[PDB]
């Protein structure tokens, strides 16, 4: 399968990349400089994710070795709820490019559709535990992140976990600039996705699969809950195919035409997750593990269920 997919901004994005989201600062440095031995050319990155120094170690290293050019990789990162402010946006977007060592981003995304207070903290909280709004609306937001286009300062500016009307929203803005490249979403074989990833398709917006194995390093995760990787009937969709069940869960996206991002910082791990380019699910294969959507989302935050921009209120 072809590695990258074309984006409406006329650049090429590698369809496999790899998250940090909880990646220790002492071992991500070196899951990204093993990532980019084993071929990865992609790495999602966050302000909030406290790490991207130490992703930019990794990253400036293998350009100072020769490794890989710049051109060659295409480095992701996002914009926090506390930045959604007019004269805030282009900071904070030099931070994480200070932080990263790079001199451009190939993509930056408005991280979440809820602005916050800005200040100090990343959740900003009134006394009874509600996160406190910023009023600054997304078109706004997004104006600011089309100068960070003409800036120089990013290749191509996108979206994460908006909902269809507030894709509608960016696409119908007055004087739109540049269409959202990216909404990139939660999705998996338990949150499918399929009306909204049919929205953005049909819109040109790529779509890129977060979480892709269920996010079970995630903070908030209970014993009880559902696993995709030891789900027996994945396992057995893996086991015919001769791959893991992990495999499976990253060709499965990159076979409905999605990014994925899979976490890791084991090393062995790493280039395993990598070794989905020789292998292809069967469309029963694909619709098998569509039909196991479960309306089961793992990332949000209760904090937000008021915003008025919160996105998961509505159906898609
Ligand atoms: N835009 C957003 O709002 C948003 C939200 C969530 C996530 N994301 C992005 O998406 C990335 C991926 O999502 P995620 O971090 O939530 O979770 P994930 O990629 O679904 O799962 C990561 C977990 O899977 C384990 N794992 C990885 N490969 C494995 C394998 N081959 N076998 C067994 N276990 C394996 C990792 O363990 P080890 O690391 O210990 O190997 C880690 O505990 C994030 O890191 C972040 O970059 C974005
Ligand atoms: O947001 C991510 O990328 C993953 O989750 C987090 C990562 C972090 F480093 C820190 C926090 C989160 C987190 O709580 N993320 C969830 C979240 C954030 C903002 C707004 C909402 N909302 O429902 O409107 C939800």
């Amino acid at each position: 399968m072809a590695s990258r997919i074309l984006l409406n901004n006329g650049a090429k994005m590698p369809i496999l990349g790899l998250g940090t989201w909880k990646s220790p600062p002492g071992q991500v440095t070196e899951a990204v400089k093993v990532a980019i031995d084993v071929g990865y050319r992609h790495i999602d990155c966050a302000h909030v994710y406290q790490n991207e120094n130490e992703v930019g170690v990794a990253i400036q290293e293998k350009l100072r070795e020769q490794v890989v050019k710049r051109e060659e990789l295409f480095i992701v990162s996002k914009l926090w709820c506390t930045y959604h402010e007019k004269g805030l946006v282009k900071g904070a977007c030099q931070k994480t490019l200070s932080d990263l060592k790079l001199d451009y981003l190939d993509l930056y995304l408005i991280h979440w559709p809820t602005g916050f207070k800005p200040g100090k903290e990343f959740f900003p909280l009134d006394e009874s535990g509600n996160v406190v709004p910023s009023d600054t609306n997304i078109l706004d937001t997004w104006a600011a992140m089309e100068e960070l286009v003409d800036e120089g300062l990013v290749k191509a500016i996108g979206i994460s976990n908006f909902n269809h009307l507030q894709v509608e929203m960016i696409l119908n803005k007055p004087g739109l600039k540049y269409k959202p490249a990216v909404n990139q979403i939660e999705c998996h074989p338990y949150l499918t996705q399929e009306k909204l990833i049919q929205y953005c398709q049909s819109k040109g917006i790529v779509v890129t699969a977060y979480s892709p194995l269920g996010s079970p390093d995630r903070p908030w995760a209970k014993p009880e809950d559902p696993s995709l990787l030891e789900d027996p009937r994945i396992k057995a969709i893996a086991a015919k195919h001769n791959k893991t069940t992990a495999q499976v869960l990253i060709r499965f996206p990159m076979q409905r035409n999605l990014v994925v991002i899979p976490k890791s910082v084991t090393p062995e791990r790493i280039a395993e997750n990598f070794k989905v380019f020789d292998f292809e699910l069967s469309s029963q294969d694909m619709t098998t593990l569509l039909s196991y959507n479960r309306n089961w989302r793992v990332c949000g935050a209760l904090s937000c269920t008021s915003h008025k921009d919160y996105p998961f209120h509505e159906e898609f």
